[PDB]
């Protein structure tokens, strides 16, 4: 739960917080609001701006709603309250909802869906006639009298973008669109970039980019899109690419990349796609997430929020915050309290302080809490320092060909590292994200010596459970280790590799050794024929690479026979259960591989010839012992 040091308040209080509702005649009355939903909090020029649905009468989507704002110039000491956007007043369920926000300069751009009288769900409408996509510009103005700083925000007249909306995309006939919800972006080229969600006539849902090159005068829909079934997209920019992180009801969350401003989308199979999901079993309603790029401790990272939803459906208990540098993925922790139902969420890093505005739900009455994430930021900084330190350390090792070293120890795409630190049953990731689980082992410099049944370590992949941070390995990986065989096996015994989920004891790619002192590389389901020669007690360098559905095993820098073969046949992504180190098993054959393994490194890409050599030549230099 919310860390020690951290605190929150109910900033938008259900059945309590009033908003200045304007009547038809133009008189203002403070009007109490049943539920506050769909939060975004942003910084505009030193001013915090918090945007929400004011669901006046009920929490239900197709009800009477207007866009509320609270803003502060003293970082949440005090707030002023507004309705930024009024609904049409056509009926008892007229609504403006699902605010998607862009900050450029002292301006906010708010995109909402406006509906007049439908009582059913937007994806289910018969046509788009009840609907309008509305753009509203706010301008923030500051000024100080008598020391004290004040601000005002003036909201312009909404503009419908309906006329900009094509009737068709690649033959698909369009119905409606809304923003993806939450904080969107100004790209590095100044483009206003909205991720949008689109419903076709059929009610299918897919996502796209809608962008403006001209501070919002005109708008273009880029050519690429998601698979059907993606909603409420969140976008950030990272190393010259848009990254679009999608809601997927009833399956795992799809993440795409585009480096041509949305024209071409490529699924992020090698980093973030299918890592996050809706529930432990992946078959539940999903939920909106915030997805924001920030710079912490001099390092650019992405921040991502989503409930675990252990309760299922819409309950959305146990809101977590993850932080990723697109290689490692760290769970900062649960930011909601206890088993409370949370929901939609927003996150903001401002003046070196970290905040969330998110939903809490009891009996489907919703407030929005404003959270000072004090302990979380402290942990985040520690983790970032660890990442920069070990990367700087590794990259600063002089490798054998001394200004006149070999190529640097590869660090780009280094996800994880198991070295000196270990206790009883845990082998610690140096990068502090995913540890290995250990049995029948004894500590040695930079690793472990296994003896007894199931002696070995399990570095979980699918076995991470819900959030699958090593999902990338199903698409590509390099696994590296330094090994000694300590005792001859009776026949054939395992050493290193990737196991597959499911019946049998199938492996994607692996290495075993046998009684005749030969190696037995395993390329998918192919027979694990012997090759080469080793001797007991001698240190070998082992590298496994898999990319483009092909695998290669290297010993002391050199590929073993069969290397380059196809390890996965078919278009279906492998499902790797774990990496095994030694012969771990909690069942089956009582494997007892007598090996010692140290310095196990995992990369989210197939390393090149020179990188492999460099690792082999630097074996002795990279340990944390
Ligand atoms: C979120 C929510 O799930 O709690 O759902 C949205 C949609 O119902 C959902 O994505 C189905 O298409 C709501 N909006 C609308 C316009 O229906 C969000 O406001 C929110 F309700």
């Amino acid at each position: 739960s919310l860390a020690p040091g951290s605190s929150r308040v109910e900033l938008f209080k259900r059945k309590n917080s009033t908003v200045p509702f304007e009547e038809s005649n133009g008189t203002i009355r403070e009007r109490v609001v049943h539920s506050f939903r769909i939060p975004t909090i942003v910084n505009v020029d030193g001013v915090m701006v918090a945007i929400a649905d004011a669901r006046y009468e009920t929490s239900f989507d197709n009800s009477f709603i207007e866009t509320a704002v609270k803003y502060s110039v003293d970082d949440g000491a005090t707030w002023n309250t507004q309705i930024a956007i009024k609904n049409s007043r056509a009926s008892s369920v007229s609504r403006v909802m699902d605010a998607t926000v862009i900050v450029k300069g002292n301006k906010l751009y708010i995109l909402v869906g406006s509906f007049n009288k439908t009582r059913n769900s937007w994806t289910q409408h018969r046509d788009g006639s009840d609907w309008e996509p509305l753009l509203v510009v706010g301008e923030v103005t500051k000024s100080a009298a008598n020391g004290k700083t004040t601000a005002t925000i003036s909201w312009g007249k909404p503009v419908s973008l309906k006329p900009l909306f094509p009737a068709e995309f690649d033959g698909i006939l369009t119905k409606e669109f809304i923003g993806g919800v939450g904080a969107a972006i100004v790209a590095s080229n100044g483009n206003l970039v909205y991720p949008v969600q689109i419903a076709d006539m059929g009610g299918r849902v897919f996502t796209k980019i809608m962008y403006s090159e001209d501070d919002g005068n005109t708008w273009k829909f880029a050519e690429g899109r998601s698979k059907f079934g993606c909603s409420e997209p969140a976008v950030l920019e990272w190393e010259g690419k848009l990254i679009i992180n999608n809601r997927v009801d009833g399956n795992r969350r799809l993440v795409y990349e585009s480096s041509d401003m949305g024209k071409t989308w490529v699924e992020a199979l090698g980093t973030l796609s299918h890592v996050w999901t809706n529930s432990p079993t992946s078959n539940q309603q999903d939920c909106q997430s915030s997805f924001v790029a920030v710079t912490i401790e001099g390092k650019r990272v992405m921040l991502f929020t989503h409930p675990l939803n252990l309760k299922g459906r819409w309950m959305r208990d146990r809101l977590h915050l993850w932080m990723t540098d697109n290689q490692r993925i760290f769970d900062v922790g649960q930011i909601s309290i206890g088993d409370e139902n949370s929901g939609y969420s927003s996150v903001l890093y401002k003046d070196d302080k970290l905040y969330s505005l998110h939903e809490i739900n009891t009996n489907d009455v919703y407030s929005l809490v404003f959270v000072r994430l004090i302990g979380e930021l402290q942990l985040m900084k520690s983790v970032v320092r660890t990442w920069k330190e070990e990367d700087n350390h590794l990259a600063s090792i002089c490798t054998p060909v001394k200004g006149g070293c070999g190529a640097a120890v590869p660090t780009a795409g280094l996800v994880g590292f198991l070295s000196h630190s270990a206790n009883g049953s845990v082998w610690e990731d140096v990068y502090r994200c995913v540890d290995a689980n250990v049995a029948n082992a004894e500590r040695v410099p930079n690793g472990l010596k296994f003896n007894g049944v199931g002696g070995g370590a399990v570095w979980p992949v699918a076995r991470q459970g819900q959030t699958r941070r090593y999902q990338f390995a199903n698409y590509r990986f390099t696994l590296v280790a330094t090994v000694t065989i300590d005792e001859l096996p009776k026949g054939t015994s395992p050493l290193l590799g990737a196991g597959l989920e499911g019946p049998g004891d199938a492996k994607l790619l692996g290495l075993s050794y046998d009684k005749n002192r030969q190696w037995r590389p395993l390329y998918g389901a192919a027979p694990a024929s012997p090759t080469g020669s080793w001797e007991l007690h001698k240190k070998y360098h082992v590298v496994l690479t898999m990319a483009d559905r092909q695998g290669s095993v290297y010993v002391d820098g050199q590929p073993l026979a069969g290397s380059g073969n196809t390890v996965v046949r078919g278009a279906t992504l492998p499902d790797i259960s774990h990496f095994y180190i030694g012969g771990p098993r909690s069942k089956g054959a009582p494997t007892d591989s007598r090996v010692t393994v140290t310095n196990v490194v995992l990369y989210n890409r197939r390393l090149n010839s020179s990188e492999i050599r460099t690792l082999f030549l630097s074996q002795d230099m990279i340990g944390t012992d």
